[PDB]
């Protein structure tokens, strides 16, 4: 079964997935989260009696529920032997960093370690990391299945959950996995479709931000937002000027598709119809903007189709074409999330929000992995200079005195040999 | 050179069109409203001294000024040979019907008539209903040149200017008085370009190309014949408007099958991406790089629909609006439809669009078969709209609706202008 259950990061992910757990339940729930001002927060709610608390919006309000935590630890030396199952809710990008991180001295009864969010290469790149002979099945989700939220930093415990995926896919590391199953369950407490599939990295070929966030922002006009202070911030999904969307960012998501399409047949998984995945997997529009067959054709259609087709999905969402009209005939504004901008820190550093922060640390490592296959790349590396040029600027504008590390190159290749090397034994 | 001049349809146009003929200098001014009770409120304040009054709004109060009416008529037989340039400022739809009306026989004086809105076929429809040896130069003008509506029915003749176009055409019956025009209507900020044939003008004509494929296909036909409801928006994407990818590839087929009658009718077509973009409302390069629109023509069927979205959708917000403290611009897409609404005698109307809209494609299909062009996308517009009016009057009885909703036929009108372009 799961037995007893650690969640790794106690962030809004964690609360909707410890909710899903304690639905299927069958044993002990712990957390484990890294000193810092979440961490004293989270542990003087919980000494007061606070509960995980998991709130739906709109449609998803079914989903509302509380989750009592058996045990939370911000110091890995009080952890022992007693976890069958951890969770990574973590941030993608410091996979490596967290289970490295982790006690494996005292984690030996580990069986299955869950990647909520990964993407091509973190099945491998754990298991790398992890001890030898370390017998723990690695799991990797192809996207979290929802959008979730902590409301209130003063309340860490309280999310709310504002959209839920149709589908995600799970992989493992395991040939024939049983452990799929299991999670096909947890998740479907949640009305999400898990559907398993053979390779972890056919899983991980599946993650949405991969394909959206990466042409999206890590573009001129999202980082000039981004890196911004004064002015308005903009709006993620909006089209120019209002938002990054242009025709010339739908031609750098379909040619950086074909990139991923072909890393993942070098890598023996199958790749995605990336026009289907979005509308049936992600969120859907009315057949009179994207026919079923343009739909289900697209992968054959011919660039200029696809981009069209593309364009046309991305303008369609700019209001919810399924929330219900106004007075004066209006859909709800689907489009307006406003970008997150550079902020300081308690040391006074800047730093980056996770968009594009993650992103382009998860596409940069995609990158070098697939140089151990011989593909170059080419769209996303445009896109990694892109962001690499915009920061390098902010850099030098604000000082590097002011910046806070991760702003700086990163090198991704020790990483990658790790991977090529794994995947190779 | 433009001596007295006869206004015809006395209304926000003519208001316009007469103060920027007093701007450049004419003779006497005169106009003709038929009967109705427009023309009585009209003629009242003329009695208590009103004059034509037009207003600039914002940007465009230079253009304001007022005009003495010399001579008002309501009834054609009543007009004396005083008049050297008509102007018909009456619906496009009218015009056949106001010059047949006209004692032509007995004004010999007249040398120019003004065409301020002329379809495809216009000028030549007009000059068919023209006596032999008729004197005049038709003229016409690929569109009105502005924005212009009487404020309020009971100050009649004052009227408000909100907009001016960038730029109209220009062309004549006569090979090479288009420059005098050109000159008039310049002193409201447009760009008058003088064309070969009136045909050119003519097809030059904007609402042809984006009325026709949006406001005549299913979904605006629904909002426009709704009474409960939202109206919806003209210009925004469904399900909020009637903007979709096939509403586009519509348009696409259609700007080529009007292409090629004015090909046949010895008029050069326009480029329709680059007409819309430098001639109506612009977006930013990256949106739409000026290659791609000055290629457009050349750009194969899928590339050309996929532009044409990316204009629509562009222009969703108006880009070149300020932003807001929130980062947004102005919702330059939220053009509310104008829906059916019953008149003074209690019976239904369609507004103008897209009434007027219908009225001119239809006749473009009835020419176009003269030349051999079978027009199927064109005949899919019209067929939607019958159809859905169709079903409207099943619906509310045909004795609850204006007769303006019933069949009609182009082919005669269509038939004199062909026969005129071949004489
Ligand atoms: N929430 C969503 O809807 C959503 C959507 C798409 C993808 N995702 C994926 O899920 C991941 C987690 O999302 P979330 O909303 O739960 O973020 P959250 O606010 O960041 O919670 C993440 C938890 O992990 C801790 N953490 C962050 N960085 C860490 C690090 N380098 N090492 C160890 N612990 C770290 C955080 O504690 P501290 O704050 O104290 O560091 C926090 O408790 C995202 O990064 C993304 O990969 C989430
Ligand atoms: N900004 C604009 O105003 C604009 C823009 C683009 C296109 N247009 C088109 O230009 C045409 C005229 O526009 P408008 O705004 O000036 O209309 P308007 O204000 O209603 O004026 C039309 C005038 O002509 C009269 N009229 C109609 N038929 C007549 C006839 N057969 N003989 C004599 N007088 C007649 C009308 O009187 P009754 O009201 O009694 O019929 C009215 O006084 C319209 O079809 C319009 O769609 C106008
Ligand atoms: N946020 C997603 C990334 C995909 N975003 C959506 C678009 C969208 C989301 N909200 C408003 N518009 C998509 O691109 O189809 C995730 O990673 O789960
Ligand atoms: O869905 C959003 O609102 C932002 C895009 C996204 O996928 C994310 O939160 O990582």
């Amino acid at each position: 079964s799961l037995g007893n259950v650690l969640l790794v990061g106690l962030g809004a992910v964690a609360i909707q997935v410890a909710l899903d757990l304690r639905r299927h339940g069958a044993g002990r729930l712990g957390a484990l989260n890294h000193p810092g001002r979440r961490s004293q927060r989270i542990a003087e709610a919980l000494a007061r009696g606070a509960c995980l608390q998991l709130e739906g919006q709109g449609q998803h309000r079914w989903l509302s529920g509380n989750a009592a935590l058996d045990v939370f630890h911000q110091d890995p030396a009080e952890l022992r032997d007693d976890w069958q199952t951890l969770v990574l809710c973590v941030p993608a990008d410091s996979y490596l960093d967290v289970v490295r991180g982790l006690p494996w001295e005292r984690l030996g009864g580990v069986r299955t370690l869950l990647l909520v969010s990964a993407f091509i290469g973190a099945n491998l790149l754990v298991r790398s990391a992890l001890p030898a002979g370390c017998q723990a099945t690695v799991l990797s989700l192809s996207s979290y299945y929802a959008a979730t939220k902590v409301i209130d930093e003063t309340q860490p415990l309280r999310a709310l959950t504002k959209a839920v995926k149709r589908r995600v896919y799970l992989g493992s590391s395991r040939p024939d996995c049983p452990a799929r199953e299991t999670w096909r369950r947890v998740l479907a407490g949640s009305g999400v479709e898990v559907v398993p599939l053979a390779t972890p990295e056919a899983a991980e070929g599946r993650n949405v931000t991969t394909y959206v966030h990466s042409p999206f922002f890590l573009g001129e006009f999202a980082l000039a937002r981004i890196l911004s202070e004064q002015g308005p911030p903009g709006f993620m999904y909006k089209l120019y000027p209002e938002g990054p969307i242009t025709p010339g960012a739908i031609g750098a998501m379909r040619r950086l598709w074909c990139e991923l399409s072909e890393l993942l047949r070098r890598m023996g998984a199958e790749p995605l119809n990336l026009l289907r995945f979005l509308n049936d997997d992600n969120y859907p529009v009315h057949e009179t903007m994207l026919p079923r067959a343009s739909i289900d054709g697209f992968a054959e259609a011919g660039a200029e189709r696809q981009e069209y087709l593309l364009f046309v999905r991305y303008a369609a969402l700019l209001v919810d074409p399924f929330s219900p009209a106004d007075e004066q005939g209006r859909h709800f504004d689907f489009s307006a999330v406003p970008f997150r901008r550079v902020s300081r820190d308690e040391d006074g550093l800047w730093r980056l929000p996770r968009v594009p922060l993650e992103d382009y640390r998860k596409l940069a490592l995609i990158v070098a992995l697939a140089a151990h296959f011989d593909l170059a790349m080419p769209q996303a590396r445009s896109l990694l200079a892109s962001y690499e040029n915009a920061v390098s600027r902010f850099i030098d504008c604000q000082g590097a005195s002011q910046c806070h590390p991760s702003l700086y190159p990163i090198d991704s290749r020790p990483a990658a040999d790790a991977i090529y090397r794994q995947w190779c034994s």
